[PDB]
């Protein structure tokens, strides 16, 4: 039974607005309804692994568990096994694979992250899953951000909150966060970013609405607009969105937009906006392809519509050979040539390499770098051809060039991180000195540049 090259990943958000779901929601799984949908050829194939984000859901962990298993039986005639699953108040992620994965799986791990003080701490946050899928580390991040148009940038705050502090994966990638740990991250929720366009506007928006034009909203949708600004998700992506604003509705239609302000809303519009998104982030020449993004049309109990993506993406096996892992194999290495850090820093400090692989018995600290003055202001650190040899545990090619190299450049006075990045080895040659380059961020903001030029040796 050969091990898989890629599989295919179902994400669903979806706020509850605190009621109950109506007894059929198998359009949520199947991908119908509204935007980029799944063909109906489809329907019977089991996705390989669904993560279920909610937020204001009502059940208890036992009565959502026996919904999503029956419903995703009915689909597919699999009995999924439930790989994880973590509550914060009323946010809830649900991890299920396909029972041949139940032994390809491992290293599960899940946390959550309470955001805002005080007054603004008590119903915000994030939760999610980790896990490896043989060689392939997935994390998966479900957040409700604060909601209200006017606190955008409250939003981009919880953001950098949950990156920071949401404890997933490998805690032996110590100087890197969430947005490096992982091959594949999933990042989806209610993120209640808002359509920001004049409240007297909003009769002209529900028009734009039915007639399915959405350009002239999406050009003021605060996650695009925020994006596109690098205030927050720096580095991930999103499919094109191709259906209606999925909040706020009236319950138990699709046909009506609730947007005047009530006392419910603290006094507060809600003009249709596109609150719930999925995101992702991958590896550099990673495999993965979005192969649906959209909303349901017939599941109507909340104020919001759920919202699913797919993806297929590329994963490699847990390999073996006669030398690692347990030990090196040396007719592999790894050179780093004439490479030098850029950052935005204004300190004076000397700064070194932390160079973080599974490909790796170990991370290995290079010696210091010298600083220069860059010609418009910046802090230029040389390495030269000072690096260390990295000395990997597997010099098969078909293991090694699907590998990627995390770097942190720290200070060696505080011995803190002041930007990390990574670097795939998918490189066009083997024993061949070619560039490489990385953005290095710190709480996922953009720090500076890590660029230079790599030569890797395999056995072939
Ligand atoms: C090692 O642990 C697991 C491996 C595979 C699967 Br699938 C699930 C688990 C644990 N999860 C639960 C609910 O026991």
């Amino acid at each position: 039974q050969p091990e898989p090259d890629m599989i295919t990943i179902f994400i669903g958000t979806w706020n509850m607005g605190n009621a109950p779901p109506p007894k059929k929601i198998t359009s949520w799984f199947l991908s119908k309804g509204q935007g980029k949908t799944r063909d109906d050829s489809a329907d019977y194939i089991p996705h390989d692994i669904y993560v279920i984000g909610t937020q204001e859901d009502p059940l208890s962990e036992k009565e959502w568990l026996e919904i999503l298993k029956h419903s995703l039986q009915e689909i597919t005639s699999v009995t999924f096994k439930t790989v994880a699953i973590h509550t914060l108040w009323n946010i809830r992620i649900v991890v299920l694979a396909k029972p041949e994965h139940e032994n390809r799986i491992s290293h599960i791990c899940t946390d959550n992250v309470k955001t805002g003080i005080a007054n603004t701490l008590g119903n915000k946050g994030a939760v999610g899953v980790s896990f490896m899928f043989n060689g392939t580390s997935l994390g998966f991040v479900n957040s409700h951000l604060t909601s209200g148009s006017e606190k955008k940038l409250r939003r981009n705050q919880n953001y950098m909150n949950i990156l920071r502090f949401l404890a997933l994966g490998d805690k032996k990638l110590s100087p890197f966060n969430i947005t490096h740990r992982f091959t594949h991250l999933f990042w989806f929720g209610d993120l209640n970013y808002r359509v920001d366009l004049p409240t007297w506007e909003a009769e002209t928006i529900i028009q734009k609405i039915k007639q399915q034009q959405y350009a002239d909203l999406l050009s003021h949708d605060q996650l695009l607009t925020e994006r596109r600004e690098q205030k927050v998700f720096l580095h991930f992506e999103e499919e094109e969105i191709t259906f209606a604003p999925t909040y706020r509705f009236e319950r138990l239609t699709r046909d009506k937009y609730a947007y005047t302000k009530q006392k419910a809303t603290g006094m507060k519009y809600n003009l249709p906006s596109w609150c719930d998104r999925v995101l992702w982030k991958s590896y550099p020449l990673v495999h993965v392809v979005c192969q649906s993004y959209g909303s349901t049309s017939d599941i109507m109990t909340s104020d919001h519509s759920p919202v699913f993506a797919t993806f297929e993406a590329g994963v490699t096996s847990q390999f073996v050979s006669k030398n690692g892992p347990g030990t090196v194999d040396s007719q592999g290495q790894i050179e780093f040539l004439r490479c030098y850090a850029t950052l935005k820093t204004k300190s004076q400090t000397k700064f070194y390499l932390e160079f973080h692989s599974s490909c790796l018995e170990s991370f290995v600290k290079s010696q210091e770098g010298e600083n220069e003055e860059g010609s418009e202001g910046e802090l230029v650190v040389k390495f030269g051809e000072t690096l260390p040899k990295l000395k990997p545990i597997i010099s098969d090619p078909e293991y090694l060039l699907d590998q990627h190299i995390l770097i942190s450049i720290k200070s060696s006075d505080s011995d803190e991180s002041y930007g990390e990045g990574c670097i795939a080895l998918r490189l066009e040659a083997t024993e061949t000195q070619l560039p490489i380059y990385t953005p290095l961020t710190h709480h996922g903001e953009l720090t500076g540049h890590f660029q230079g030029e790599i030569k890797l040796q395999t056995s072939q």
